[PDB]
C-alpha cells in the first residue's frame, strides 16, 4: 500500500497517470469518496495553476468541459483534483480500444465541439486542442461515456470587445496541431477563436481515420501546416459518410482563418445529422423545388455538376424492384438531381402503398430508406446541401444551416 | 465576524432559511451553507451520499462541500436566486421550468431514486448564468429513497414527509392496498404543474384543507378553461398526474412526451403526420372510427362554418371535404400547409405564417382538436412515425 493524504485529497504515489513540464505528476486518487486524477504542482507553477483553475470555474460549466473538484496545498506542493476518466482520446484512437469503451466516433466529436462552442461562448480560446487533452469519461450508471475538453494551460479569456489576441502572447500550442496563422512568416491577421477550429479539424480527421493527421506524420507535420500541404486520403471519395466528413474537415482546416466555420456552425453540419434528419432535408428540398422553374437559380444550381451526382442516369444505380416501380411515372429524368429527389420524396410519402417487394428493397423508414439512396449516390446530400444554401435564409431551411446572431 | 470551517466560510448574520441555512463562500463561489446538529448527522450523511450520484444532471442541485467541526456538520450547495414558491408568490417561461423540474425527476427515477417530498419550496431556481439563463433544480434529498435493483415499491412511514399539502394519498392512508412507488412524485409534480400554470392555486385547495382533500380525492382544476387549447392539453396531463389510482399516473418520461411540452412547430408536425397516416385509411377501419368518435363536437358540428371567410372560399375547390369530419379538417390543414406558398396572399394572410401562427389559427378555433387527435391516435403509438409523440 501507499497513500498520501493532503486535506480532502488522497492519492497513491505508485499510481502515476502522467507527467508534464516543470516536474508535474498526475496520480490516481480520491476526493470526497469520488475517484479523481490528482495533479501535483511545484512552487514555480502555483501562479500558473491558480489562473487556470480560476478560469475553469469563474466560467459556467458544461458536460463536455472537465469538472474541477478540489485544490489542496501543503508546505511543498499544490494538488488539483478532477474527475477520473477512462482514457485520453489519443489512447482511445492509438490503442483502437473501441470494443472496450464503445463510444461512437461522431458522438465523441459532437461532444468535443459542444464543449468548444461553450468555451468560445464565454470568450475563451483554448489554443491547445489535441487528442491528448480530450478526455473520455468513465461510464455513468447507464453505461454512457462522453468526451470532455481538458488542459486549460494555454487558454485565453478575451476581454469584452476584443475578438482576437496576439500570437506572441505565450507558447503557440503543441507542434503539429497549431493553426498556420500562429507561426506563418507574415502576421496578416491576429489569431481568433478559429485557431481551435483548425486544431479541431485535425482532431476530427484523426478520430474518423483512426489515427492519421491531415498534415502527415509528426516529423513534417507543422512544416506541412505552414505550407498548406494536407491530404484527406483516408476519406473515400465515393462514400456518403466520408464525402460529408471531407466537406466539413476541409473548411475546418482551411489556411484562411476567416473561411473556417465557428464551433456552432460546425455543430449544424450534416456530419452530425441523424439519418431521420438527412431524409427530412431531402424531403424538404424536394417539396421546396416541386413548383420551381427548371431555368430558375435554384434548379440551375442543383443541376450544375448534376450528372456526376446522379451517375449519369440514376435509374441504372437503383435495385430492380425500384426500377420496375418507377416505370409507372415516366416523368422522372435519370439525368436530373431534382427528379431523383422527387422520386425519393414520392416513395417516402407513398411508402405504405408500395408493393412488399419495393418496401423490402428500400428498407424501413427513415433509417434504411435514406441509406438506400445515400449508399448509392454518395454526393447527393453534400451537393444538395451546398446548392440549397440559396434558400438558407428561408424559415423551412433554418434548422439545416447556421446563421450567426449579430 | 465570519465563521471559517475548513473550505466553508459564512457570516452567521446572513441567514437564508431554517438546522440553519446561511449564505456563505466555498472555493471563492457563493453558496448556501446548511449547519447540521448531532441529532441529524446520519440523516445528512445519507442524503449527501445519495446526492453525489445524481448531481449528475443540470436539473438536480450541485452539491459542493461538506465539513465537520467539534459541534456541527456543514453542507455547501450552489447559491440560487429563489425557490419556486418565492418565484410564483412574487425571465424563465413557466412551461420550461416544469420541463426542467420533470427532467431532473426523470433522472432521479432512472437511478431508482424516489424523491418523496417534491413541492415548490424544494425546487430551486438558479442565479442567471453568463448568458442570462436560469434553470430549475430539484433539491432537498432528506426523504429520498434509493430502491434496490428491480424493486419498485417502498413502505409508508409516519412522518415522511413531515409537512402536509403535496403528499400522494397512498403515502399516508393505510386504506390503500398497494404500497407507494415512484408515482408518489408524479402526484406531487402534478400539483406543482397546476401551481405554476395557475400562478399559485393548488388542485386540492387552500393550505389548511389540502391534505384532507387529497385523501378524499376532492380536487378542482377550475383555473384551466375548458374550451382553450393550452388549458385543455394541460388539464388532460395534470388530471392523469394527480389520479387517485397511482398506476394510472404517467412516468416522468411519459410526462415529458406529453403535448403540454410540444413547440407549436411540433403540434403542427403531429397534425401533418396524423393526416398523412390516415389518408388511405378506410372510413370504417378502427383508426378513423376512433378519430371520428366524438368528432362532431371537436369540429363544432361543421368546421367550415368556424374558419375565416378567405379560408372557406379557398377550401370549396375540394367539395369532397366533410364539415362534420375530424379527418377532413386535418386533411385541409395538411393541404394548406403543404401548398402554403401557392395560396393567394389573402389566404396566407388569414392563416398567418408557418408554422406558429398557422397552427394557432386551427388550435385557437378548435380547442379540442389536438387533445382529441392525440388520444385517438394512441392506436398508432407503437409505430415508428409516432415515436416523437408517445413514450413506450
Ligand atoms: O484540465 S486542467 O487544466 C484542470 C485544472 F484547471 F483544474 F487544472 N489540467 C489537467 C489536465 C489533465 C489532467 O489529467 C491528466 N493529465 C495527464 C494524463 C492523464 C490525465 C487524466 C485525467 C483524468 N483521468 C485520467 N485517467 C487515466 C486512466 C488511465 C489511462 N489514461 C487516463 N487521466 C489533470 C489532472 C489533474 C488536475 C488537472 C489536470
Ligand atoms: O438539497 S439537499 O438535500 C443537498 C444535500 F443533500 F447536499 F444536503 N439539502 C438542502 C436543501 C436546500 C438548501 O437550501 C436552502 N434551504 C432553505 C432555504 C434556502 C435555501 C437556499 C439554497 C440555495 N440558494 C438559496 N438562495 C436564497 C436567496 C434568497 C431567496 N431564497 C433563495 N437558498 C440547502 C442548503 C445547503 C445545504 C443543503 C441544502
Amino acid at each position: 500500500t501507499s497513500v498520501v493524504i493532503v486535506g480532502k485529497i488522497s492519492f497513491c504515489p505508485k499510481d502515476v497517470l502522467g507527467h508534464g513540464a516543470e516536474g508535474t505528476i498526475v496520480y490516481r486518487g480520491m476526493f470526497d469518496n469520488r475517484d479523481v486524477a490528482v495533479k501535483r504542482i511545484l512552487p514555480e507553477c502555483f501562479s500558473f495553476a491558480d489562473r487556470e483553475v480560476q478560469l475553469l470555474r469563474e466560467s459556467d460549466e458544461h458536460p463536455n468541459v472537465i469538472r474541477y473538484f478540489c485544490t489542496e496545498k501543503d508546505r511543498q506542493f499544490q494538488y488539483i483534483a478532477i474527475e477520473l476518466c477512462a482514457a485520453t482520446l489519443q489512447e482511445y484512437v492509438e490503442q483502437k480500444d473501441f470494443a472496450h469503451l464503445g463510444l461512437e466516433p461522431i458522438t465523441l466529436l459532437q461532444q468535443t465541439t459542444s464543449g468548444l462552442a461553450h468555451l468560445h461562448s464565454l470568450n475563451i480560446v483554448h489554443r491547445d486542442l489535441k487528442p491528448h487533452n480530450i478526455l473520455i469519461s468513465m461510464p455513468n450508471a447507464h453505461g454512457k461515456i462522453k468526451a470532455m475538453i481538458s488542459d486549460f494551460g494555454l487558454c485565453k479569456k478575451l476581454a469584452v470587445g476584443r475578438h482576437s489576441f496576439s500570437r506572441r502572447s505565450g507558447v503557440p500550442g503543441t507542434e503539429g496541431w497549431i493553426a498556420p496563422e500562429m507561426l506563418s512568416e507574415d502576421c496578416k491577421e491576429n489569431p481568433t477563436y478559429t485557431v481551435d477550429i483548425f486544431s479541431a479539424g485535425c482532431v476530427f480527421y484523426y478520430v474518423i481515420s483512426e489515427g492519421s493527421h491531415p498534415f502527415g506524420k509528426s516529423l513534417q507535420r507543422q512544416a506541412n501546416i505552414l505550407l498548406g500541404a494536407c491530404s484527406l486520403d483516408c476519406l473515400h471519395p465515393e462514400k456518403h459518410e466520408d464525402v460529408i466528413a471531407r466537406e466539413l474537415i476541409e473548411k475546418m482546416i482551411a489556411m484562411d482563418p476567416q473561411k473556417r466555420p465557428s464551433a456552432k456552425h460546425v455543430l449544424k453540419h450534416p456530419f452530425f445529422w441523424s439519418l431521420e434528419k438527412q431524409l427530412q432535408f431531402f424531403q424538404d428540398v424536394s417539396d421546396r423545388i416541386e413548383k420551381e422553374s427548371l431555368d430558375g437559380p435554384i434548379v440551375k444550381q442543383l443541376e450544375r455538376g448534376g450528372r456526376a451526382v446522379v451517375k449519369m442516369d440514376w435509374r441504372e444505380n437503383i435495385t430492380v424492384p425500384l426500377q420496375t416501380d418507377l416505370r409507372k411515372f415516366r416523368t422522372y429524368k435519370g439525368g436530373s438531381v431534382r427528379d431523383l429527389l422527387r422520386a425519393m420524396r414520392n416513395k417516402k410519402h407513398h411508402y405504405r402503398e408500395l408493393p412488399a417487394e419495393v418496401r423490402e428493397t428500400l428498407g424501413s423508414l427513415p433509417d434504411d430508406f435514406v441509406c438506400y439512396f445515400t449508399s448509392r449516390f454518395p454526393h447527393l446530400l453534400a451537393h444538395t446541401y451546398r446548392a440549397m444554401e440559396l434558400c438558407s435564409h428561408e424559415r423551412l431551411f433554418q434548422p439545416y444551416y447556421f446563421h450567426e446572431p449579430p
